[PDB]
């Protein structure tokens, strides 16, 4: 038997047959579930490459064709001669889309088929890397009409260091570890800020200072590049009916572009493959602005809203958090920057689940990450049971290049 | 082998060593996590294990009385096939089963539980008296007190005491000739049973259901709850004067009556327990779930919210004011209730106490994090380990 999966809003029942294809292992055992944790060789290369090629040729409905066999033979011969192999361009595009499709913590996978894949596997230097990244930022920002993209830098290979982007995203605000223990700017970026200053960046002193990019070419210390200010589209935050909100001087950036994850395709590894989509509004409104360990503006806003913050039972937190999220959505819509609210995102994810059940017999999904951080049970994904497992091609965490 | 558990708000680290004592097996494997699923004469070994637990907790470990109790239960099961709990063992086993319940955010309170020993019960008319005394004690005119009543255990060659209702207080669910449900859709099945067993149905959205109590080997008998025994809170809102006219209400006492209590290999299919509500249970789940009363759009219409675009966050604004109404209405009626911020702060304290007490604490993140304002509560940022300890409250098949 395969896991029986139930939607409790509808009563409907599916079986996740796809999970039985899970290659790598997760952190859970029959004795204990660790699903809530944030952080969970010629012959082994070949069976991963074979499986990936099988996936490619299924996607185009040419399984068992002559072209399928020849390509498997081709990969085998290259691995036997060199210990490794090169993806065809079409396989790279397919592999990056599958990795997105396979990502269990991504609620935006209804879009997985619409992904611009920039092939930067011929990149030679940190300077050319910066050029690829600027072109990515320009294409994806598209002056507010955001377009999903990934740029794939050269694969890891023996006898040469990795390409790495040290920043966790292409656009990050500085976090200045103030001496009195506190932080000015984004506390999530204190470490990368200190590394940037360490490498000669002249720091600012604001709360929304865009960080430079620390770019690492093989066997080279990271190099500092400043993003052209006209390349970094930002949204000033205001609230549709709370006019004093604008005076908080809050901003956020248009483009979420994760740059520190490793892309794995057919046993090949791409330690530098930054990817971007668009924001779901709770990421900015609830997490980035109201996490106690982030900008932590909740109490300041509620006090401005004249709420009774002396008792929890007034729900001043819930009320201020809702208005902050309203401000984010209003501000991005006003600026004409693509953004999706958590209701539409989770509804579209529910559609994705139904498509994937028909297409592949299941969908790896991490409930705790799919359910938005406010209003969870008001969205349909709350009531959907979900099976979490690791498929390849995949986006993976990897150690920071300085640790 | 000891899982590392991190709090991402504070950056603190602990190690759950208690998980190594997980007796049963959950649904997860290294291949796939099923954590989000709602439903995941060796009696001696379990009986042995619980006794050791007991005497260890009272610092009587391996003492004279320890070995004596051990040898008593061996004779009982040899003579009868089962054994009898001492009243103190039963109290300790009830408290431990609550303390071990991974999905309970209310466990800061676990040492304060009134155990009613109903194991001398026979016939459903007596069940009903035990239950009514439970309901009366636990309600306490609104100053709610946690309690469990423990009816006779299952044994071979003989039926079971079962409470057919999932809770002692449930509103009726009446299906309509247009398919819809007037009342609580969660209770459409027990409502048709109550009718099929003679109950005159109401026609209201908050008709309190009768109790279908079942003594062993007999059909269940309908018992009507004295309306003065069932404390109910009419729902009003502190500033939205029209909210009261919606006619919403809920009941004071959450009393779960369909779970099985397991202690030392013994099984009590009828052991209703009650505490008090966390406000999001009523204001978010019971009233705003699509498959329950589903009142969200009604409230948003009364608030004159723009309901044609999700991005107005009309669902979020309506949900908050409904939870406000619940908190205001219970406090105004002097019925104990806890908001999700106070409860999750208390559960965090419980986690620290349990870390020091036992080296960990089984917790089901998906159920501990509230259904609104998740990341505004500290539990959201707390990694958790889920595992099954005994004594335990377990799900069980419906009697029919
Ligand atoms: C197109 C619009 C998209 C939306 C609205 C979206 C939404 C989200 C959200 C809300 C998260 C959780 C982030 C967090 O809480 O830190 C997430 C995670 C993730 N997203 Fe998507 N995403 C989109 C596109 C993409 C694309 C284009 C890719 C890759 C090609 C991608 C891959 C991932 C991955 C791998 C994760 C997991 C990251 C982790 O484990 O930390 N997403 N996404
Ligand atoms: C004292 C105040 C208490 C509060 C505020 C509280 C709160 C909660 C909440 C919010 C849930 C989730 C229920 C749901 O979402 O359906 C829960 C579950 C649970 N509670 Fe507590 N509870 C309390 C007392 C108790 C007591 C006295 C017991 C037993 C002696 C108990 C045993 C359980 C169990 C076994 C579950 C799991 C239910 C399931 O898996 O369906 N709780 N509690
Ligand atoms: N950074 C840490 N913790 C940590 C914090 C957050 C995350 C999650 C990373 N998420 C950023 C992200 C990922 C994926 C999507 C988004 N948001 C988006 N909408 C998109 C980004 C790209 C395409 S869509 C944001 C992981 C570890 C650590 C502290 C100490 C050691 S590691
Ligand atoms: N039973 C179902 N599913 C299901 C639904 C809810 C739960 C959770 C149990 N709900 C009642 C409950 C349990 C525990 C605590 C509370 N609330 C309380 N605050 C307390 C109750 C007793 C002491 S505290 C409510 C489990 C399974 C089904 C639906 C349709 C067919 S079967
Ligand atoms: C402890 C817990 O795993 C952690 O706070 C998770 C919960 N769910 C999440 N879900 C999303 N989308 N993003 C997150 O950062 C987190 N954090
Ligand atoms: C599918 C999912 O497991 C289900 O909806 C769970 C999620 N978390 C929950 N948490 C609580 N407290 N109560 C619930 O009923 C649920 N339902
Ligand atoms: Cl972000
Ligand atoms: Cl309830
Ligand atoms: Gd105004
Ligand atoms: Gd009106
Ligand atoms: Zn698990």
């Amino acid at each position: 038997k395969f896991p029986r999966v139930k939607n409790w809003e509808v009563g409907s029942i599916t079986y996740d047959t796809l999970s039985a294809q899970a290659q790598q292992d997760g952190p859970c055992t029959p004795r204990r579930c660790l699903g809530s944790l944030v952080f969970p060789a010629p012959e082994q290369l070949l069976s991963q490459a074979r499986d990936f090629i099988n996936q490619y040729y299924s996607s185009i409905k040419r399984s068992g064709s002559q072209a399928h066999e020849q390509r498997l033979q081709e990969v085998e011969a290259e691995v036997a001669a060199t210990g490794t192999y090169q993806l065809r361009e079409s396989e790279l595009v397919f592999g990056a889309k599958q990795a997105w499709r396979n990502a269990p913590r991504c609620v935006g996978r209804i879009q997985w088929g619409k992904l611009q894949v920039f092939d930067a596997r011929d990149c030679r230097s940190a300077q050319e890397m910066f050029t690829y990244i600027c072109n990515h930022i320009k294409y994806a920002t598209n002056r507010g009409n955001l377009r999903s993209a990934i740029t794939v830098f050269p694969q890891r290979c023996p006898g040469r260091g990795d390409f790495r982007i040290w920043n966790s995203q292409l656009v990050r605000y500085a976090g200045y570890r103030q001496q009195d223990g506190s932080v000015r700017g984004d506390p999530a970026n204190v470490e990368i800020t200190e590394l940037c200053i360490q490498h000669g960046w002249t720091p600012g002193n604001g709360r929304f200072d865009v960080l430079p990019l620390l770019l690492q070419a093989p066997d080279e210390p990271p190099e500092l590049f400043l993003l052209p200010p006209e390349l970094v589209l930002e949204v000033p935050l205001e609230h549709p009916t709370l006019e004093w909100f604008a005076a908080l001087g809050l901003r956020w950036y248009a483009l979420p572009a994760v740059s520190n994850m490793l892309l794995e395709i057919g046993g090949l590894e791409f330690p530098a493959a930054p990817f971007s989509g668009w924001y779901m509004s709770t990421e900015i409104g609830t997490r980035n602005l109201c996490d106690p360990h982030r900008y932590n503006i909740l109490e300041d806003v509620a006090v401005c809203m004249d709420l009774d913050t002396r008792t929890t039972s007034s729900l001043w937190k819930d009320k201020a958090a809702v208005e902050i999220n309203v401000a984010v959505l209003h501000s991005y819509q006003l600026a004409k920057v693509t953004i999706v609210d958590h209701h539409a995102a989770t509804a579209s994810f529910m559609k994705h689940l139904e498509n994937e059940q028909k297409a592949r017999g299941g969908c790896p999904a991490d409930w705790a990450w799919i359910v938005p951080p406010i209003s969870g049970s008001l969205t349909p994904v709350f009531h959907q049971e979900m099976v979490n497992y690791f498929l390849s091609p995949a986006f993976r965490y990897q150690p920071d290049p300085w640790k």
